[PDB]
């Protein structure tokens, strides 16, 4: 229980989609999660875990809203991508076609995502080494189905759906 | 749109999820099925599960302090099912029949076959609207056989192929 390769292998067992959430505003930024939880319907809520000693932590505070795409199976690399600690963190990357912004907060949304959220920070909770980010919703958007991507067992697969 | 349940939960469908049972032991052992499962820290170890207000769990994990969680394979949907039914028969004796073991810590109920185990206890009870965030310091943890597992996706279930090497 103390070892973390292990216990992450534990947790691996549980399926999951995978996301990115995202901030506008002057220092926009992103990064992968799949702590993405639907919460509650009256008032809809969403929320996300994100490690105290990560960048977001400290970005959804100052920021107080957040976008969150859902990645279809085709959509790996960018999972990959803002998972990778090394990553360019330039504003720039957003301003390409591949992002479209969030109507209501300007969030960075992945082009070609199985869904769209936008979200205010309702609140954050203590939770050990990560915070629990609770977004109120502002805006939420389904598009066409097709492959989702789906991270289990420490490897991402494609989980086939169509209309 | 937010408005509306039905159009809001397609929505949230589009994430794709695995499926657990969360189970309590105690005097009136209790179990029901939970895809907002999520692993929450390493340091302390800690996972959350969302449970409706409303919901007998809600009241269960509160008042037993402790719970079970079971992961669960594909050939395991009519477990989930079952635990989803509000209608269901809710006697306590069901956990002693030969599909279910004990946590060792908890006395909780876990599903034999389940791709993996936990127990544990009530870290916190955090308000969440018409749910609460109830977040476990694990005091158990153990993976099973790799085989394919059960996913809730687009409101459907869904075999995920799965093995080990
Ligand atoms: C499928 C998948 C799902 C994921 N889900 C989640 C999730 O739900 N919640 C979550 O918090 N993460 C999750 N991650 C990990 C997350 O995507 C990466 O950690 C991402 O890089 C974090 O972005 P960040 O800018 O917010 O934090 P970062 O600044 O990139 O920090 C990430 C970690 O690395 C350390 N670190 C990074 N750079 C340095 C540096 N120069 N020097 C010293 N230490 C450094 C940090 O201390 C921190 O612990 C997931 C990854 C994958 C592949
Ligand atoms: C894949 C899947 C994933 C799920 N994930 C979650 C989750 O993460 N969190 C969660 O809370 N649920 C989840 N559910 C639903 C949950 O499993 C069911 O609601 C289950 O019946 C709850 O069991 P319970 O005894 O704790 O609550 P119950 O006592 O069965 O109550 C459940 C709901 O039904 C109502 N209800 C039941 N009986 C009555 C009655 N006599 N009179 C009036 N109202 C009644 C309650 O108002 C309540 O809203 C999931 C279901 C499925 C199929």
């Amino acid at each position: 229980l103390r070892d973390s390769r292990s216990l992450r292998g534990i947790f691996s067992s549980f399926a999951t989609g995978v996301t990115v959430v995202t901030v506008g505003g002057d220092s926009p930024h992103a990064m992968t999660a799949n702590s993405f939880t639907s919460v509650s319907l009256d008032p809809p809520l969403i929320l996300v875990c994100v490690e105290c000693d990560a960048a977001m932590h400290g970005s959804l505070l100052e920021v107080g809203s957040f976008g969150v795409s859902v990645l279809a199976a085709d959509q790996q690399h960018v999972a990959l991508l803002y998972a990778n600690r090394w990553r360019p963190r330039d504003p720039t990357q957003f301003d390409r076609p591949g992002w479209a912004r969030g109507a209501r907060t300007g969030a960075p949304l992945a082009r070609g995502a199985l869904a769209w959220f936008e979200c205010a920070l309702w609140r954050a909770y203590d939770a050990g080494d990560h915070s629990i980010f609770v977004g109120r919703l502002l805006t939420a958007e389904r598009h066409d189905r097709r492959d989702a991507l789906v991270y289990h067992s420490g490897q991402f697969r494609g989980l086939p759906d169509r209309a």
